């Protein structure tokens, strides 16, 4: 038996949208100590790790690890119809091919239950990059999102430059060339070396949807190494993305 | 001859929008009692009956029964460009071939007038499915619309089950299966007996636009009988839908 | 060689949208009196003339008249991603083959800079029409914009009839006939004679977007003559459109 109730469905809604943007199916590693989702785009260029610790749920009951694989396409379609202010309980009875989502009015006047079928999803082949990040920049989630959208009016790749002075996002295409410089503090830059890597704006966009979860976003970079985009879900979880640098 | 001035065009705007979306053309039964529209889908599964009693208009003048046929498509377009807070005088003259919608601002500083050509539409073979309903449910028009839209993510058929306890809406499909139960009281139920019938969501959605006209909606049900979705237009008229169940 | 900064980019964002509506490339006559675009549509029936005077900018510098060709398409695509309340400094150095738009935060914490390639625009046949205007209707900018959107539901040609009582905009088509009458007083008419011209609505629509720059619009008319449609920019310049009568 499994049960995770959240006070506000908004979290699940704002979460699945962030993930469905990268992959359309994923396995929910529901183990005691929290609910984890790990997955890679078909390009094998970009990975999402999502942890929700057990302190995140008003009710959480996972005695033994049970992996549940799920169609994010369907799940997303169901969550769209669930009022955010309503409660949401995700429940699985052992040896079921379906998992149950239950929502209730704060008033208890209305109850909605939605049953979705489970899938068989093979375990992610690749795993979190084992890297120590030299340069770390933190900035307002929404500003990050705007910048990617903006840089995309120019090209499909963004050249991020970390410097003591601040980060410079730059891009070029037919429309022409542009850049956005963010003066460091507010932009909290931590640097050991002046690092400057380039990344695919398509994925950066997918990531930026994290603005729905956290007011600020931590971007961690390492020379000739994947990047991490971390979104903190309060101190009750996190959403982390990893993307490959563009190389010549 | 005919003259039907309403103080606020909002009504006509909302009504035509509702009636359109089941039918493209309709005859306006201009009787000295009021205006009436009776019509049926191409599928001939769904009927719409609308009554606007003379009390609804600030100036009704229909000495004799005139049947005016109109393209709801063309009417909807002309109405979309009319401020709802403006007057709307519908008018026809002997053998005019055209109807005249006239609109004025409260300040009488702006006058808009539009002329639409009448169509010849044959009378409706089917008649109001006059019947007595065992069970009668009233709820918030808006919640109804939400429920129909929500159930439409699962399937195209809705199963309504009426119990002293309350009303549950069930739908199934590839996405999976979901249900929304409403606890009886503002859910006002009224069952001389328990009943559970299934309907097409497509036509339910067409009806659910009645919310723009009324904050509550009354649903009447009889076994192996068309249902009725009623929306009261103040005390000046009503909009009624009747739809054939699905039985196996 | 040229620098022109404005406090709020709102103007540029609102201006380019207006003039990108009519033409995709335009030359900017930069000179010490200010910036000036004068362009015709390809059909040669419509002419836009825009003047921003030096006092429009918080900082203007143009010793020598240079002509700059810009792709209003690209310029549009850039200004879309510039915050209204950020400042915008348009600059050009001797034989640079690009202009630089530079965007500063009020708080100076963010700097965006974009470079657009300059075009060689050959069209300069534009000759401001003589202005012996007899009639001068002036009305709310957004009402004129609505009237044209509305008249488009009927036809693609509008007939403006100016009389002592007020102005009538008439249109006809498959949907039917329509007209909006605005009585004089805030409609301010000024005629020497009853005048009635007809005009293409496609262009009147392009012009109407001027409502973003001015709370009021001025239409000037003369028999057999192009009308003028003038949007005042705050006494620091203008946006004027001229359109050939369709009575030809
Ligand atoms: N460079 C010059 N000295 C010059 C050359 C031509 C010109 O033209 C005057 C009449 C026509 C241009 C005034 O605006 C239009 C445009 C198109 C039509 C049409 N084709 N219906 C009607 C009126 C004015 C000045």
């Amino acid at each position: 038996m499994l049960e995770a109730q959240v006070q506000f469905a908004s979290l699940w809604k704002r979460l699945v949208e962030c993930i469905n943007g990268l992959v359309n199916e994923a396995n929910f590693d529901c183990n005691p100590g929290g609910l984890s989702v790990q997955a890679m785009d078909s390009s094998h260029v970009a990975l999402v790790h999502m942890l929700l610790r057990d302190d995140c749920f008003v009710k959480y009951q996972c005695g033994r690890n049970s992996i549940l694989g799920l169609n994010l396409a369907s799940l997303s379609k169901v969550l769209k119809i669930v009022d955010s202010n309503d409660s949401l309980s995700l429940r699985h009875d052992d040896d079921s091919d379906v998992v149950t989502l239950t929502s209730e009015n704060p008033e208890k006047t209305r109850k909605c239950e939605y049953q979705l079928k489970l899938l068989e999803i093979e375990a992610e082949s690749m795993g979190i990059p084992e890297m120590d990040y030299r340069s770390t920049v933190t900035l307002n989630s929404a500003e990050f999102a705007k910048i990617v959208r903006d840089m995309q009016v120019f090209g499909d790749t963004v050249t991020i430059a970390i410097s003591k002075e601040g980060v410079k996002f730059s891009s070029s295409g037919d429309v022409g060339q542009g850049y956005t410089f963010l003066q460091a503090a507010g932009v909290e830059v931590t640097m050991e070396e002046p690092i400057t890597l380039s990344f695919a704006l398509r994925f950066m966009g997918i990531f930026a949807k994290g603005s729905t979860l956290s007011e600020r976003v931590t971007l961690k970079f390492a020379k000739d190494s994947p990047c991490m985009v971390e979104y903190g879900i309060d101190n009750v979880g996190y959403l982390r993305y990893y993307l490959a640098p563009k190389v010549d």
